[PDB]
């Protein structure tokens, strides 16, 4: 399923714990793309379907590969989108724990609105993972104003965007294992790190 609204659709009434909004990368389909249902399968797993949400940004961010090239890497209307899901998980469900995640150009969208966000809602998100970052030379492996520690960057040897390149080689398409294994894996423990 490549289109989740867990979020958008969900009753406000019955929260889930955990909400996860994820951003795919460029010309992928739905709101999810190649790796979202991955990793929201797994997510499923370990709390249950009436305990996480999966919400993809959709709307706005068309994830045109032209817009990385703008300076955040992203448009600002995809930007925009993107608080925008975090202000709503906010604000429908105030005493959920959030993550996030982001492919490729997903990446630097949600590196760009964490960045933006404001404080209290950032520190509601206890990790995100990035893989094939788009913005891993220029901003260090590090979103700004979010902690090392809740931050997992996948870039693969060979994955040219990761090293300031704007060029699409085979390692950027080869991040399938690692969002069946690691990645799930690490935003369980961060959410477990918190919520017990």
């Amino acid at each position: 399923r490549t289109t989740r609204d867990d979020l958008i659709n969900g009753n406000s009434a019955s929260c889930a714990d955990v909400i996860f909004i994820y951003a795919r990368g460029s010309t992928e389909t739905g709101n999810l793309g190649t790796l979202g249902p991955s990793i929201a399968s797994n997510l499923e797993s370990a709390f249950g379907k009436d305990g996480v949400w999966i919400q993809g940004v959709g709307g706005a961010y068309r994830a045109t590969g032209g817009d990385n090239a703008l300076p955040r890497g992203t448009s600002s209307a995809a930007i925009r989108e993107m608080l925008g899901l975090f202000q709503q998980a906010n604000t429908k469900c105030p005493d959920a724990t959030l993550i996030a995640g982001g492919y490729s150009q997903g990446a630097a969208l949600a590196a760009a609105s964490i960045e933006d966000l404001d404080s209290a809602i950032r520190d509601k998100i206890a990790g995100t993972v990035l893989f094939g970052y788009t913005k891993n030379l220029q901003n260090r492996g590090r979103i700004p104003n979010y902690p090392a520690d809740r931050t997992k960057v996948f870039c693969n040897t060979g994955d040219l965007v990761c090293t300031g390149s704007g060029i699409v080689a085979a390692p950027h398409l080869a991040y399938g294992p690692d969002a069946r294994g690691p990645a799930p894996e690490f935003l369980i423990e961060k959410v477990r790190a918190v919520r017990g």
